[PDB]
């Protein structure tokens, strides 16, 4: 007597197929990454620029509260809080702010630099400040910026700078808008004033826009800031009959690519990732994750699913080809060196001897299958999160529509892929078993009786060198023309 | 004798698989929604704002042709004609108009409030009108706006402000008048160095009028340029003008849960209901895909180019991979009406169609799950689709088109091929079930019967309607029947 | 002795499947397109507008370095160098430049009309040139524009209008001069508080000169800022200026079906044809995928990040899921070469390879259908891909990149996996056909023959060449042969 059977264990893994729900399997691999390390990490060896709770504006202008900052020279992304507490301490706006932020997203090198020393505004006053930028508790001001009437005269202010730093330079300036026509004279004299900033490509003229306005930080005045990139060996010319907030500093900047701003309170911790999320770093080979939509790095595809379990083992019992949970009605707790095997009753012994020849071919197959799903996923570096001003609602909605479209696609394809490939894994094991059965039947024939539950009853004395020959697929039919039938 | 077979009926239902086109199948399920109710509907309980043929601009400003309009306080989308006829009766433009429309697209609450009553403009003339906005047939003007003009030979500094104590964020619109020429200016406003000033916490604006000759539109050379802002709560707006100010009299309390879309159509609201509206009519369906119209609003099936997505659910109809169906069992049985697979038996007593409950149920279950899988894994958030762009945003509109199309192509391909591949396996599943049933009998009878030819066993012994039973229900006893009429 | 067999050959063609790698297969089809004809072509009958090394701005304005440019009236897409040498020869900017280029990407129809002859500017000087725009080697200027300057010590109000009676929509470009300083302003235009004012029915613009010191570009400190409009049919455009106006002489009649793209390339038009163009060359193909280059224009296969997409069409080549191929029948027969599956017979006469036409044909049909399903379900509208963004639209450009990459990821994955999955199934399909063939023979014989093992039956009786043909072609009486050597 020699039986064919398959492995069963005490596993409680459930997988789903297109055809069945909650099916207990023998072994399974989840292909959805759901763990992060809870740390904010460096991206490929380079840290993020951490803005504490300053805004980029607050930092670049030199809000006094951003004094204790610590500017690294490199950074691979930016950490900003959702709503930072120290931005424009003096009330105002920042032209093309979102574009400036996108630019400074990632930097190869970034160095502040003095380019228009304040002391050389010989003909103007340079010490104007405000209680809005107060330092317990005197008027102060953006530390990176500087002009008001000297005596009762505001002459044309006209300085320029040639970028000899050998790097592209960021440069910011501003224009002030007083409360009313008097404040405008008490500060600048003349009333038809302008601010002129020009480079080889930049060319801009601003005039004061005066309106009655509620106080913000105790101020009715406003300041509007603009910025340009000054190419190397180019010069920038300032000219103003009043209202100019001048830079004292510029910033050298080089860029390789781009990146993103990550909203979070977390702090740099000193580990390493190829992939960051506002929850923690992700370290995975898997093609999918459900940690958080707003990643930066080379990430697994984000999916709405919360389980993607591939079956790797076979159905687990105490399908398509009629053997497993079929004509062979149960699994063997006892066979534990393979997936499919033999069980002999002999004069000598009995008799669990798993089939290596075939269990092997299955390990490879199911190995290849899992690796196909994982290894085909192309993953470039992306930043996901983005920024839009409140007059860019449509454009923000376009972006949401796009991210949501891909999310639906990947979720659906990942769910259906798992379902289909599970139907096919189980049928695979079922056919492996049916084929082992048929490989024995096609050897024995007359020499054995088929019982019905996967058994062969031997018509002739068989012994250990006999089975050990069926197993190895080398049993000679001639040698046993006993016909006890 | 006992025989194994499968169900057949009078179906003409055709499906396609990866391998064969035009296969006749026993039962099937179209998974493509193709029909609508042709009505224009209320979306999850909430009506659309219906503009008739005003534009949002005309409506907000109070174009007098928009008088009959019927304003509602809630609304879930907007119905506008492609080319509305009553917009800005006095010619002009609306700054960031598309952003303003997008804003108004969906609203949890919306209420007009009188914030700057006309009467309190004591020092100016208020009855200022125009033949461009005439009310049969006297000059009028937008009913929500105030055209400040000189009173006597004077136009003093016009200076008013409003603190938003309304409890909600408030939309405010104002305008500045661009006259046709110096004489229109003087007769309207006396002064000449004029300007309009508007300031809030975050808003800061000073506009100066541009006198200049322009072609006439609705008989006007002048132009009016409108701007808007959202006034936050407990914030104040300050207006100051020496002329050319078109003042609001009203502001709009607005609250927004989320965002929606403007649906361009001729149809009108009709008192039905949906989770999904299109310009042709509403859609009510579980199906994962539709082909009705790309510009839907709400929770909708995926839109595909395809116009047939039919899932085989029954078997190949014969009045495969495993070789039973249309194979070694040559055809199906019209006779068997209560199951997918079963037995034919020939007895000294009777004959003889008995359905195989057990395995027919395995299949009713599997195929139920397969359909539910295809349908229920489909993630359907609420979306708007339709989008608005100015004539100077062609590239942006084209970006959106490239995106909507990219997705159309993806969903189309994936659904078409999903259907094809899952059809090939559905058939082969039924095939497998029939072959395993045949084998369950063969392994059970062994010598006691002869394998006949086409799914048939001839017993080498007498078998009554009790013995048959043991076969059909798996309990056949071999040992008992050692008759070898062999 | 009858034997069931299957085709084998000298093919070294390799495929991958979900389950195995580097499987040698009998025949294969690549469904990934990678050849291009290296030519730059015309698109469905219509040529590209070829800019040489001008920029569109340069061309429209009439840069002297574009005189010899050859303008067709129609064009279907534009060819520009990634970086042209001849644009604004006199320094400045072009408002809404990317919008303009996108509008001119593809055109019906496009001719240049003379709307405002220079000599009708009688109160002004018209010949103003510049060294920046020089013609070997005197001072010239954009051939299509007029630089209005003072006559003697006077600059009267410059004021003309033009009614678009051309019958087509009309493109019109104007400019404003930004001088280096007050004295340059005065020697050119006399007056100081100048403005340029342009108005149509819908356009309404007023510019003031920005006099200020700038670095020198092309030897010039001044700048010119150009703007553009589309003048609708029968509408008029008013020009009014007190100085600094760069007037147009010409306007461009324009008509458009739809939109296209700009192709950045060095190549030049080469007199052929495509439905699909890339910067490396044209593509002629039926295949659904290509990996030639992402920036295509026309109706194109899907661009994939992969470089082999090989579908098995033939069978596992042996010099499966159903146990037959490289299973209980261990080798393929080099011998039989008129079918995929068939028989070998041990006889007294011949012996012996006989194809099974009927089964082989049902497999050619199936696999032919599989390949066609994969290729023919791929929908391809016409798209341009390549896009254009000013350097203050980095966010918007990144949005476009996140979009193209996203589709690229989706298509590459689905395609790679499609191929792998359909390959595992193609192989199992052949395996099943062999197996079923074998089982067709077995269920026919029975008692009559001996199941040997490697797919062979040993006969219990004489079977002469004509007996065989009853097995092979599936009509063979069992009755006849009661000869029991057993």
């Amino acid at each position: 007597q020699i039986c064919i059977g398959y492995h069963a264990n005490n596993s409680t893994e459930k997988v789903d197929t297109i055809l069945e729900r909650n099916v207990t399997v023998t072994h399974a691999k989840d292909i959805l990454e759901k763990t992060h390390n809870g740390k904010l990490c460096r991206l490929s060896g380079i840290p993020p620029l951490e803005l504490g709770d300053c805004s980029i504006a607050g930092w670049l202008l030199g809000n006094p509260e951003c004094d204790r900052l610590l500017s690294v020279p490199e950074w691979s992304y930016i950490v900003e809080k959702e709503n930072p507490t120290n931005g424009l301490c003096y009330p105002g706006s920042f032209n093309d702010y979102e574009e400036l932020k996108h630019l400074l997203t990632s930097v190869t090198h970034f160095e502040k630099i003095k380019i228009l020393p304040r002391d050389q505004w010989t003909q103007h006053t340079t010490t104007g400040g405000s209680r809005a930028c107060a330092v317990s508790g005197n008027p102060s001001f953006f530390r990176n910026m500087v002009l008001t009437k000297k005596g009762s005269n505001y002459p044309v202010a006209k300085r320029s700078y040639n970028n000899t730093s050998g790097e592209q330079m960021l440069i910011i300036w501003g224009i002030h808008y007083p409360n009313d026509d008097t404040e405008q004279r008490t500060l600048y004299q003349n009333v038809g004033t302008y601010v002129s900033v020009g480079t080889s490509t930049l060319n801009k003229r601003s005039i004061p826009e005066i309106a009655t306005r509620p106080k913000v930080n105790g101020q009715g005045g406003r300041m509007e800031f603009s910025w340009t990139l000054l190419e190397t060996w180019d010069v920038i010319n300032f000219e103003s009959t009043g209202n100019l907030i001048a830079p004292e500093y510029g910033f050298k900047i080089s860029k390789r690519g781009s990146s993103g701003i990550m909203k979070t309170e977390k702090t740099l911790e000193n580990c390493e990732t190829k992939c960051q999320t506002p929850l923690g770093a992700i370290n995975t080979t898997l093609p999918f994750h459900n940690i958080h939509p707003l990643t930066i790095g080379e990430c697994p595809k984000y999916v709405k699913s919360d389980r993607l379990v591939l079956a790797t083992g076979l159905r687990n019992v105490p399908g398509l080809f009629g053997a497993i949970a079929g004509f062979i009605e149960g699994g063997w707790q006892g066979m534990v060196d393979g997936w499919y095997g033999y069980h002999h009753s002999n004069d000598q012994g009995s008799g669990y001897a798993a089939d290596k020849e075939s269990t092997q071919k299955a390990f490879d197959g199911i190995t290849n299958k899992v690796n196909s799903v994982i290894a085909k996923m192309n993953t470039q570096f992306e930043a996901v999160g983005k920024e839009f001003s409140n007059l860019e609602r449509r454009l923000e909605n376009l972006n949401k529509k796009m991210e949501d479209g891909f999310l639906d696609v990947w979720t659906y394809n990942a769910e259906l892929l798992v379902l289909m490939e599970n139907e096919r894994t189980l049928d695979f094991h079922d056919s492996n078993v049916k084929n082992l059965y048929d490989k024995v039947r096609m050897q024995l024939r007359d020499n054995v009786k088929e019982l019905g539950n996967g058994c062969f009853e031997f018509y002739h004395k068989c012994d250990d060198e006999c089975m050990n020959s069926v197993k190895n697929g080398t049993y000679d039919y001639p040698k046993y023309e006993e016909e006890s039938k």
